[PDB]
């Protein structure tokens, strides 16, 4: 009756107004489900329910979830639904899938995350009933259902420079995070270490992106150091010190340890843990932090028997904090470096990252790993984690 | 170690353009769950999450679930999220928090849904990077996100007139399905039977808003003849025999039942099934069958054995095939009547029928309830449920 | 004989905004006052050279209004049109343009007037073309940028009005005596039927309204009422939405040609033109405009002030009626005498055209033997005509 | 009492999303304004009117030729005035002068034509007062307001396409007509025959906007038969035998001789006729030709006493038509190229044919010209000009 992870895959992750620019969120989403199929040899029957993670819903059409599942080649008998706890969704929707199998509900689930940001479409609130007279905004949907926080409307970043003045973040700690992240993806992609979990996406010449083209390899503390603030005056968050708006899909099979061997599938993680927590909307970046003791307790670990934890880059200044705190080794935080490098498809991440710490442990033979997102609105989801042997 | 649902509330349903056209769908959450708190007293520590169904989540904000457990008043340390199962999003709730609870990641979950289809915004997908030259569209959320299909962009009323086709649902059975409806929820209304569950908002323009405003009571047979079809010139489905575009929310304690005794509650209804199925989009109507099969098996119950179905009337068409394919007695199907009369408020509408059925099962003392969606894109879901006496 | 002279100048009933109008285009106003225009006078067809009509918000309204109100009035397709903006002044500016065409042998006879539907200007969006990338965006209404907002300042014309204030010392009061004035008058000669003839019903399909009647006065307001408005375009300002105009819909149109012209096509002249001004004057000071046009206007027509039997001057604010009144010593009596825009509406490039019409059947009533027509002009301009009764 | 043009300047056209993309259609007319005002040496006094040609007025703000005059640098006490009579907007402006001069309103007229296509924005009907339910249009205002018959709703190249058949205008026809604009343009370009006329803009890095950038001296007949019809399934007129979405301004002094010889202005063309006509809108293509005979009768003209006609390419089609229904003889017909090379920058396109012919009759000693426009709606304006010497 443990719960396993078999066959996590995502496709690259796509700058903002980059190659997935034209490319909707369900069918990236749809693409993985169907390479998953293919690749394992699944009987689409099997398959009890999709859930997948997206937080931008907007225009994307009548629930995303269900377009993945009928788009990526699953027979109609098959039921989906769309979750959102924002920069958790990808992860939550795995958390769902656990609950639906220890539950009864279900006994197979493919659960992942979606987002493109470029896809998000602009809204007018006034346009159903009238402005009547007088100018009227069209609002940017990234921002309104995304990034902007619901109680103040002030983006994440803003409220992310409070977090800084609270845990004295200094701008220079920020920018050699955020150089050390774009230092340890560039040589983490170089040797090759993303290739087995990526599914390249072929978009129409065509164009096969197979590789990840957010980061900035070349990037320097001293050259961060040159950046404006982008979110406060005197602030210390950066264009340079955050990720950017970025497009990707992430999928994987979740079912009981006994049901993926019944199938022949080859199980990448146990479920150890999980933790889901709350704060203040305006220390959101604070969330993993309850969020990570839950999962651990849950697992009887301690932050020392830990291998890698893989938490969110939302800001560096949250990457900062949630280390410290907790008094994580800085060589197990972010191994191969997160979304200041990769990016950060807000619906897909928490199923990225569950993704390459799939591959990273298989890679390196390392036991145990804690997965953790921070939350706009002041949330936090973590899983503990444990490799299953071959 | 049974799951029960307590508390089950909601508001009174707004109409298209009508009294709710101004209050946002978290804010008519937030109104439920705010009153849900202070009418149980349940310590706000004891709830574990929030979970709500909301299918237009474009313009709502971020995770419109937070917004509704932190403007229902609940301590920010309480967490929440959103779901989408279209039509069944407001019964997704609830399983959703079935299953948390099951698998031990909650003890106490606040379920529910909520939908304002006046402020779903209009979207504009060229806006970003531009539309370069020739006119360029401005869709209806409501429409793009909500009613069409996913796969084909034809209304969901579209698509029913082959379900329509398929079971040879004539005209005429559909205007009586949604005549008797009216007359149903107009009866069921006047003699105070909604009274109880709902919960009374007040709109400041101050006004309080207390009665279902959507439902025609004058509606006949006769009347419903003359109206002409919406969705195909051919067709059957009219503004008649199909529901609103209507705004509302309810919200309810779900928990074990020792969980609920500990903290003094009273249990409205026991979970003893639940099925979630899924067919052919172009015959949606048809999910309910398959969904209601499996929650029956579940309970390890027959149709014959169920006091009332509650089954949403997305259309009279859809209400007819699950009715007949089931065999169900028609004086136990809808019996207060249904969404072509209250309104079809996508997201909320899964725990609206829920809430009706916790407070009918206690007026009549009935014992055997399933509640039943059909969902856009092709899916059902269903619950059967059991009266909990009054401790 | 080669005067210049005004026939059959009519007009529809000024619409409210969000009114009877509202779905109705300014090209269809126009189109309806033509076709009302040609039944009247029995003018044939073909001896129209030309169309002209001020138009002020052009966006939406589709290729050159001129040219749809001069077809859809059901003139040959042979006619040729065109749109002038002068902004407030278009509807009189279509007149002077006429005038030049007719003395500049370009032309023989001239429909002129304007049209303007503020209800139906629509919204822009500059950022939809090539995109807003990232960020809210703005959708602005086209009635402030292209119509009411300064193109320099980008504040509203009101806003600026508030320095005319300032500068001439026109006290709050002032402006609500002068308000309240304007609906009194208007409404008294309202129900005197004094606009009966001047006016062109216009059949609406909804069932079908007839809409025969100005329906934007109040004619209810009190001096004690607009006391209690709060200012409109600054915080302590002075100007308010009851010392100002509606946002107005409306069509006015005549014929302009030489006096001969008039009597050989068997036509009744209204008014000889017997001046023309046009001046500018600092944007920010725009409600000045008319007293410089109008002594352009009176030097052409070698009259005196005291010699004006009537002055009709735009109400864009109370402000700019009492500056332009009080500057060139015109009495209160004589000065907008059946009301004006305060009352009846100000749709934008019809206005002058309706301050004409107004004009031409008040003298044919009363036997006042000369007038002025003057309108300032946002960006900073003004436009007058001097105007004498023709006897029958 | 002759009246003349003096001064006669424009900028370089602009390509669709190119270099003036982001500079209003009103800025462009006041920098052409300020050079000639530089160039003269006019005292700004003597200016008694600013008349602009412009069609998409929407989103330009209050009245666009006031916006001109202003930016322009001339006094406040100037009047402005913006006229639209479609593609003929920047003739008529000329018109409007020679109107307001003989009938004594003026002695002195700035007039021109200012547009850009990138810069109309887009229009929302229902905004105002609602869509209520299901999905609304955004309308691009240069369809709506420029270049769709009001009547129809149909593009004025749809339209063009009946007179395609009804004049039997072959493919191979407009496509050698289109070739044939390109390379004239091209040749005269190449030899700075355009640097006279043109103001040169700078775009803020810096950009020196100084040559025409829409044409495309590569323009084969054999390349343009391989191009799909742009307004019907079977039809004729391509992306490649019609103009572009272009940007631009143009303007000139407009005075009795008397004035300029008195102000030391140097007259480049006499007014001797106006011809404003109008036909069917569908046919609009062929307005020029009666107005074109207007112009002649006023001159006292016969068409082959003229030395140049400088007709716009609205569409190659339209040019054939006009050059071919008139008798002018090809090497007469749009010497120097036309719009299909440089641009038909809706509201500036008659101002700009004005200004090149004021420039190319001073090069080449010809005596006489006729500048004409097609005008969507049904209607043709065209002047009759001579050079001053
Ligand atoms: C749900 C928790 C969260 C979060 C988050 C975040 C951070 C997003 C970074 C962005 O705001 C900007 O830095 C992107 C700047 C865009 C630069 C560009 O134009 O591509
Ligand atoms: C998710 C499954 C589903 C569904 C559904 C549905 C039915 C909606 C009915 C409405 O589309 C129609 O009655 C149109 C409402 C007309 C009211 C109006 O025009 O103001
Ligand atoms: C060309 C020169 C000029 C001018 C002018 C003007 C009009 C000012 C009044 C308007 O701006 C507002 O008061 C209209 C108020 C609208 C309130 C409403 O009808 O809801
Ligand atoms: C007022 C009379 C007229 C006219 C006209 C015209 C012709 C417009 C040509 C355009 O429609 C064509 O260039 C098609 C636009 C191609 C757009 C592009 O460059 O992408």
């Amino acid at each position: 009756d443990e719960i396993v992870i078999s066959s996590a895959l995502r496709t690259p992750i796509g700058a903002f107004s980059g190659t997935l620019k034209d490319t909707p969120a369900a069918a990236l989403g749809a693409h993985v489900v169907k390479t998953l199929l293919e690749r394992t040899g699944l009987a689409p029957e099997r398959v009890d329910e999709v859930v997948m993670g997206n937080v931008l819903q907007a225009g994307n059409g009548m629930n995303v979830a269900r377009q993945v599942a009928v788009n990526g080649g699953l027979p109609v008998a098959v039921p989906a639904h769309t979750v959102n706890r924002v920069c958790g969704s990808g992860a939550q929707a795995v958390v769902t899938a656990y609950a639906q199998i220890r539950s009864g509900l279900s006994n197979l689930v493919i659960a992942g995350g979606v987002e493109n940001m470029d896809q998000a479409p602009y809204l007018m609130p006034s346009l159903r009933h009238g402005a009547r007279m007088g100018h009227t905004q069209a609002l940017d949907a990234l921002l309104r259902d995304g990034l902007n926080d619901a109680f103040s409307d002030q983006h994440s970043g803003w409220h992310t420079e409070d977090l800084v003045a609270k845990y004295e973040v200094s701008r220079e700690a920020q920018d050699r995070f955020a150089a050390t992240s774009q230092q340890r993806f560039a040589a983490a992609q170089a040797a090759g270490w993303f290739e087995g979990e990526i599914v390249p996406v072929t978009i129409t010449g065509e164009t096969v992106f197979a590789k990840d083209e957010a980061n900035r390899p070349d990037t320097t503390e001293a050259g961060l150091a040159k950046l404006r603030p982008a979110f406060r005056k005197d602030g210390t968050i950066t264009a340079g010190n955050a990720p950017g708006l970025n497009a990707g899909a992430a999928a994987m099979i979740v079912s009981s340890h006994a049901t993926a061997t019944e199938l022949g599938l080859q199980p990448q993680l146990v479920i150890r843990g999980i933790g889901v927590a709350a704060v203040e909307p305006g220390l959101f970046g604070f969330g993993p932090v309850p969020a990570i003791k839950l999962a651990l307790a849950q697992a009887q670990w301690q932050v020392q028997d830990v291998d890698r934890f893989e938490v969110n880059e939302a800001f560096a200044a949250v990457g900062l904090v949630v280390r410290d705190e907790l008094g994580i080794a800085p060589e197990r935080f972010n191994v191969d470096g997160g979304a200041i490098a990769h990016g950060h498809p807000i619906g897909a991440t928490g199923a990225i990252l569950l993704t390459k710490v799939a591959h990273a442990l298989r890679r390196t033979s390392e036991r145990r790993a804690v997965v953790s997102l921070c939350i706009g609105g002041g949330q936090g989801i973590a899983l503990a984690l444990e490799r299953v042997k071959l």
